[PDB]
């Protein structure tokens, strides 16, 4: 499944193919798409919620939070920028190394959060075993710094 432990895994020219069939039918709705990915997260773990300062309010307004928004596709537009550089694995590594190192030192959150989100990330978009391991890229890189 999703690991954010350990050697870093490579991907195939395969998972980079399978990968790249079913992005496009999810940025083709990345609003509403990277909206569910987020509130699901916070619905089902709603501890993780005190560790964005820019909101933590009532979940009854958390779906029209237009900031709550605006993080969410934050999240979905990096994931995007890391699938358009999967060929060339030295900047995917250079480029998340740094942003774990933002969330460290910077935003203070707690490392056990990235594969909690990335396991709701894949479930909603319904990836497969392709999508486990870029993930899993993701988040050991998003660890690197702690
Ligand atoms: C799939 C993994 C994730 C990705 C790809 C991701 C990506 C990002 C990006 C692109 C930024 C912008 C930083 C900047 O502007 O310099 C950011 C900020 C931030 N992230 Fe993440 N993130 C992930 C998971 C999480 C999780 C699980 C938490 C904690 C619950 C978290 C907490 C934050 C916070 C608090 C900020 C600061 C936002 C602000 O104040 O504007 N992130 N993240």
């Amino acid at each position: 499944p999703i690991i954010d432990q350990g050697p870093l895994p490579t991907l195939t020219d395969g998972d980079k193919k399978a990968i790249n069939k079913i992005w496009p039918k999810i940025y083709k709705e990345y609003e509403q798409y990277s909206l569910n990915i987020l509130l699901r997260f916070l619905k089902c773990f709603p501890q993780a919620q005190a560790s964005f300062p820019k909101f933590s309010t009532k979940k009854s307004n958390l779906e029209q939070d237009p900031e709550v928004k605006h993080q969410a596709v934050v999240i979905f537009n990096k994931v995007n920028e890391i699938i358009n550089s999967m060929d060339n694995q030295e900047e995917i590594i250079k480029s998340l190394k740094d942003l774990s190192q933002k969330h460290k030192t910077v935003f203070k959150v707690d490392s056990i959060w990235f594969k909690e989100l990335s396991s709701i990330f894949v479930s909603t978009i319904d990836g497969g075993a392709e999508f486990e391991k870029l993930f899993s890229i993701i988040c050991i890189l998003l660890r690197s710094a702690y």
